[PDB]
């Protein structure tokens, strides 16, 4: 039971540093485009109430240098894009992978990339909460940074890092520059909501639990999805969605227990202790394992 | 706090597919060599009780077949160092990292690109235990998987996985194919030593936690090293020395907290437990980062 990464090489070949005047973050290169957070536009005069439309309108394409390590690419065109500058540059990335930009649910997880001045220097795996912000591990510097997923032989960009809160925790976008959560980029004074414990992959973490032989939670009974909803606000638990229902299905196949059945026992769990008992020896429940990720542990899906 | 691993993307490069007869498993192909563990050459049968020179020489270049993605590799050559085959190639890999094999002590960390059939499939961060096995997350076909670090611009390859044991825990080579503990490359059943503690990792993460505003174990107390650890094999950590006390002074720095003020908290907590609390999230106590991981994730 690691938190297993994905592989970063194919995000690595698409890491370049943007610089405006002194402020320098990290973008990503794709095709003939590098995107980057509208920040770097920002002197720190600006950050506090920034007029980012105004800012950019006295930047043009040579007020940018992007740089691949030490190489200068040339800016040729420029947008902003929401809350992400789009830089056109004269070269196509040749390491450019296959790709998508996908908005990602709270309770989703994905690798980050953390990078500084353009260049790659960790990757750890993270969960969407559901007060969209991620626990993440990020120093001044890097913002741009992405997330991702690899399915099979496509990369799916789903994050770019753009600040962090007072209680430090972090908050970014999706790759079209739309924030997660009710965040806006300015360094203003902003608190996130409660966060939650995400009910469908702390089940995904139970059924784990059974796949390797611990067993002991599970009960006679069932449940309705609604009366265990219910139940689930009561203890700062997320509520389960249809969707959540259906990504549980193999691990439910796999092991013959019924959606409906976990929960009941976890049910019992929360209403009644665990009595020092524990689980994948673990006295606390985890949940940043989804059921994909419980699924990969066990198969080992390559890419 | 997370366990953060290294990018990946200069190992990725250099992961090909070994194959023998009906056996698969993973290589390292740096400059026109590809390393592999020598149990590929292996029946079910064979792996029993292996007779590797014998089973060597019963071998021809043809009986390898090395695959780089979509290209085969023609072998050339082969020999055998230790547990670990060394191949000759006719293609030199472009994509070779500057590189150096080194052997690592226990208490140290690594990250592991975890592969199958060649390709890579997940990258985690993971320790050498004492006792000398590694707690990794590895399944079938993933022997030949590689552990590295990488310092500047160096990727230094500290181990390459071989075996599991019936406890669940790992075993493994470094690249010049001597095992760290006491395995051999055979399918039996082998136990390893009683593990312990890593000391000095579990006080840089105690730093951790403190950088992070988790402060309520501290104490006003301070002791001494030999104090602190006859406290610490009693309970079946490792002993502290001197260079563990330096290596941890940036962190001491850092925070403010002598050394030996943080070992009397420890050894409160080794004696009174940690009574349902939790630091950084964690219900026990870590031990798989390093003073050098706290620092670099934290400044
Ligand atoms: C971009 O590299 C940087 C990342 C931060 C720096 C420390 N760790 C991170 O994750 N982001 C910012 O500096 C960002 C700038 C734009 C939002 C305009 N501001 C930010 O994170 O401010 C933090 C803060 C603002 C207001 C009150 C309290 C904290
Ligand atoms: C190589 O891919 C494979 C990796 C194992 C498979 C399950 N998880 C792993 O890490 N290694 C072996 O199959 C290895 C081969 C020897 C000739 C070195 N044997 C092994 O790990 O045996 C485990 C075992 C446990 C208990 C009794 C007998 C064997």
């Amino acid at each position: 039971f690691r938190k297993m990464a994905f592989p970063s090489g194919k995000v690595e070949g698409c890491m370049v540093q943007v610089t405006c005047g002194t402020t320098t973050l990290n973008g990503l290169w794709l095709d003939d485009v590098v995107y980057c957070p509208r920040a770097v536009i920002c002197t720190s005069e600006d950050m506090l109430n920034p007029n980012y439309e105004d800012l950019l309108i006295r930047k043009s394409n040579h007020n940018f240098l992007v740089q691949a390590g030490n190489v200068q690419l040339r800016v040729i065109g420029h947008s902003m894009q929401n809350c992400v500058l789009k830089l056109k540059v004269d070269t196509a990335n040749p390491k450019t992978p296959k790709y998508k930009f996908v908005r990602i649910q709270p309770g989703q997880t994905f690798s980050v990339l953390a990078c500084y001045n353009g260049s790659p220097s960790g990757v750890y795996q993270c969960a969407m909460r559901p007060n969209f912000t991620i626990k993440g591990s990020f120093l001044n510097g890097s913002c741009g940074s992405v997330g991702f997923n690899i399915d099979y032989d496509c990369v799916s960009f789903c994050y770019m890092h753009h600040m962090e809160l007072p209680t430090g925790v972090h908050a970014g976008t999706d790759l079209e520059g739309n924030f997660y959560g009710p965040f806006v980029d300015r360094q203003t004074a902003q608190a996130a909501g409660t966060d939650t414990t995400i009910t469908v992959n702390v089940l995904a973490w139970l059924y784990a639990a059974v796949i390797n032989g611990d067993r002991w939670f599970l009960n006679r009974f069932t449940t309705t999805l609604n009366d265990f909803n219910l139940v689930a606000m009561k203890y700062n638990y997320e509520p389960l969605t249809q969707d959540h229902v259906d990504i549980l299905g193999p691990l439910s196949a796999q092991t013959g227990i019924a959606v409906l059945d976990m929960c009941a026992s976890l049910k019992e769990l929360l209403q009644n202790g665990m009595n020092g008992r524990t689980i994948l020896g673990s006295a606390l429940l985890e949940d940043e394992f989804t059921p994909f990720d419980v699924v990969r542990q066990c198969s080992g899906v390559t890419f």
